[PDB]
């Protein structure tokens, strides 16, 4: 499922923007495997966050 | 929202058991902060699970 909303609200892409991405996000939750799709700390509910996506609330992980 | 089927099927309850709880499982999909409501992998289309909570599905994340 998807959080159509808030995927909304951070214009959340499939693709990354120039370098960034969820997988070197820290609100970013791995899935089960590298290329699995996770989850988001700000995007409740969503198990649908492709690690190569992105969103205006991007944070570089430390 | 809650998903009360799920919940029910799996035993779910708001606090923890002997000491096991959501945070500290591996099918935990954490929420904004530690103590934020997030999801969970074995309770679909639940955005309320409370991280002290537990339920019978529990696994220690490692
Ligand atoms: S905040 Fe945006 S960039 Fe970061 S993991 Fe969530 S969806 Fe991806
Ligand atoms: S499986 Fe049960 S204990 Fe684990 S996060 Fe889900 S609700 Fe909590």
């Amino acid at each position: 499922g998807t959080n159509a909303a808030m995927r909304k609200a951070f214009n959340y892409q499939d693709t990354a923007k120039n370098g960034k991405k969820c997988s070197g996000c820290a609100q970013f939750v791995p899935g089960a495997s590298p290329t699995a799709a996770g989850g988001c700390k700000v995007i409740p509910g969503d198990n649908q966050i492709a690690p190569g996506g992105y969103c205006d609330a991007f944070i570089v992980k430390k």
